[PDB]
């Protein structure tokens, strides 16, 4: 509350560490469905169904331009990429499987770097 603060967590490395995680996501062999925005002219249904499209390149630009106020807003966009994928793709599809694999990979790196 006013003039009453928990001890200050060092957040000065968070930008660099989110960039490293994002690099590791970008270079995973199963990243290919997620590297670029889904083409809303060429993929019927996507525009109407997925209210908030997200992809790695869009996260990378937001990161590089100071559009994430903190590390939690960064994790929310990464998770949004996988939530969108599960909304639109069957579990038993190459893209459906890619999304589950990448979410697992991300959540481990996140825990090991920050928890």
């Amino acid at each position: 509350s006013m003039s009453v603060k928990k001890p200050k967590r060092d957040d000065s490395k968070d930008l660099a560490l989110c960039s490293m995680i994002l690099t590791e996501m970008e270079t995973h062999e199963d990243a290919w469905p997620f590297l670029l925005p889904v083409n809303l002219k060429l993929v019927p249904g996507y525009k109407k169904v997925i209210k908030k499209p997200m992809d790695f390149s869009t996260i990378r630009e937001k990161l590089s331009s100071g559009q994430y106020p903190n590390l939690e807003t960064f994790a929310l966009d990464v998770r949004l990429v996988f939530d969108n994928c599960e909304t639109f793709n069957e579990d038993d599809s190459d893209i459906g499987r890619a999304g589950h694999n990448m979410r697992k990979y991300f959540e481990k790196k996140w825990t090991d770097t920050f928890k």
